[PDB]
């Protein structure tokens, strides 16, 4: 047992292990839209600037979790990334849309990482997910909700003069 | 009877607080409009920044009528606001011929004051609302028709492309 | 159902509403105190700049509200805001203790809104409670105690000369 | 009782005198161990320079305590300091363990009061102790225990090169 | 014995030890009383402000004693800190002539030990108290009369518009 | 077929999408290492920061290669990222000698890669190995037993006085 540490519980170990493989796996599908949108036949380069941004952030909340667990006495142990889903995401708006269901997994996944942290009494976890994962993945849902909403409105997938002026007036800046 | 009143008729301070209330009405539907587009099944960044700003102005209209009010020896009274006719704004181009219907009205409301205060032989009320008030009105209802005019143009509201271009390039600048 | 809602109970999206309509009415109230203050029999500037920056907090307290409703997939349904209980307050003292009573209504109306995001197992209202709305409030609360303090113990209602010295050493500044 | 007093339980009142007693204490117990090793027959001054810098942050817990307890209502009571329990600290591996278990005791107390907090559902208390106090507690234990750690694995406390070393390449940056 | 220590008595390291503990009760004291005047029933921001700054002041006397102890070859040995004689501390005026007392008391020690110095024959710690004890001691007694003196004849602790507008006008600058 | 295809065999596409999964399963390894040294019981903290900018850099090293598919005609398959062979490395001389075995074999893999290039007469992919790749792989390679080397010299891993001095004086700079 670690020296460090005090009321930490061997669930939410386990759970924050999860969580961090989860978040490569996210990270994992990001690239894979970025890096496809950046094809000959799609080519849509701010959709693939805004899906690679997308890719690093979540391997920023990765690190973040690999952190925590090294601060509370837990123990890393890393497991295979699965491979994406698709490797063809068909539009900008299927992968707009395969984006927010990404990402209310993931916050449900954090959403019950949090009641197992109040549960176990663990209120510096409690907050750590409070304060460093949740409001940003309600900002995440909102804003795919938004671009998916926009996209549909403009005539997508249908139209691809729609994709290529959202990709232009709303991704480019 | 306050030591600073002089020439202020009694009838110019009930229209003093009516035009008060009806200001403060005003900014209330603006806040609600713009609050209306920035829902996620709306998502116009734009149109809600366009409203949220013309509701502020609003609020100025009342607070400035109301600090009139305190000059001339009149006395605030303060009435309910009422809710807005309605909670969901449908469009774009219905939001904006609601806002245009509004400001006549305020106009209108602000043209039948000045009319008493010239018949009560208030120079300074006139004045003031002459200066303050009249011709921002005449520049808020041209806005508004060019607004109205140009998403009619466009193919609006059947076009959500219209409305999306519209948000980009009249709003967003 | 919006597509972005997720975890978010109804009876909660009520409570947001409720609270939406009392921030509003809190801020009507404080615009009320703030132009009592600059009334030429009352003039006392400090005061009505302290109400009116109060009263635009408010309106910010109300306006993060609908933001937060729009993030979590509810909707907005606005009400008619209440005419405040008095047109005429008295004294500061008087207006300093109806401000200190209204900000405890408001504080128990957000504390109960709390244990109803942390019942229906809503850790991110929870946390946005807890982070943008409770602390504002405790600060709030202590600050109006100091303010009704210390205009007690300089002889207010009473000595109007205590009045004009607090609004020149403790507002003015 | 105070006019500020809202949902602020006794028990509360009680848990926060005595986390401002504990908190003294533990920056009486740096100074001791601070200048412990600015004898002359230590002779390490980063290792004293540190000790004196986690003291000052420890009497800034309990100053942030006092102005907590005004806050809300409560009343501060203070006790006697005690004295640490030792006077010789014999090494800086021993006096670095010797603050690991101080700090992993007021980490427990607090996590206590934070029970405690959400018991007697004070929500404001409670993400007060989050925000404030659990996270630097969590770094602190980690920062110790990496000490302990280098220092165990270069040799000390038998090598005094070893803590010369790291009083030089560690703790004097 | 130390290698350092020369024509160092004992009977002046006592004194030493016991001139520490004087200084650390004194910034306790202190402490005591800047926040008392943060309640929200007394509520005088300047005078906590005063002796906030006092307490720090004495804890660096205390840090001073500790450092020139270890400097002569002593060695410190650390005390119990008692709690200040009172919790509620009545007024401002009342809290001056306790500060007033307390300062003369360690003055008067601070003679003594410069008397035990000079009969050891000890001219550095003579020197020492000299140049840094006695004239501060001088400054913070005549200080304090100052103060005592002004509330006096302001109506204090009757008048607690003298209280007031001493808050404002002397400590506020 | 993509429209942009010229000169660019299937087989080179094949080895091109399995030098992709090698430099992420190569960033995921660094990963690894790099928050191994960051645990309480290990504690390298500049260790730990060259291992993940090593990972940061193999990662650059997938992208690099993802765009390279994408300019040529070929098309991205993205496979499983298999987990490292070690969680525990078991100190800092034993995770540069695995990193040294894991930049040979990846050296190995581009150097096989290359010979495929000039087979298949694609001077265009040959140049790309030659200029982006293999004199970093080159570098990487000397830089890696340089450290080895080192920590050997200085008595790794049985003296932790040399890994701790060699993160102090090699790594930290
Ligand atoms: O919020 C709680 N703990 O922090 C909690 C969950 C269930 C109960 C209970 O057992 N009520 O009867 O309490
Ligand atoms: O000032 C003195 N020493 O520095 C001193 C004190 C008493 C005497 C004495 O014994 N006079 O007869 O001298
Ligand atoms: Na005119
Ligand atoms: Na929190
Ligand atoms: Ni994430
Ligand atoms: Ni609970
Ligand atoms: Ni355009
Ligand atoms: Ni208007
Ligand atoms: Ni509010
Ligand atoms: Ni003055
Ligand atoms: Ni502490
Ligand atoms: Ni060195
Ligand atoms: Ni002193
Ligand atoms: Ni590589």
């Amino acid at each position: 047992t670690s020296q460090v540490r005090q009321n930490y519980h061997q669930d939410s170990e386990a759970a924050i292990n999860r969580q961090i493989n989860l978040e490569l796996y996210a990270s994992y599908v990001y690239l894979s839209m970025s890096y496809y949108f950046d094809r000959d036949d799609v080519a849509l380069k701010n959709f693939a600037k805004y899906f690679l941004h997308q890719s690093h952030e979540e391997r920023e909340h990765a690190e973040k979790l690999m952190k925590l667990q090294n601060q509370r006495g837990g123990r890393i142990f890393l497991q295979d990334i699965q491979k994406p889903d698709e490797d063809d995401w068909e539009s900008g708006l299927n992968a707009m849309e395969a984006a927010l269901h990404l990402e209310k997994n993931v916050n449900q996944s954090l959403l019950e990482l949090h009641k197992l942290a109040h549960d176990k009494n663990d209120p510096h976890l409690a907050d750590f997910i409070e304060t460093h994962y949740l409001n940003e993945q309600v900002k995440a849902i909102k804003e795919l909700g938004d671009h998916v909403t926009n996209l549909r409105k403009m005539g997508a997938p249908e139209s691809g003069l729609a994709e290529y002026l959202f990709d232009k007036h709303t991704l480019g800046d």
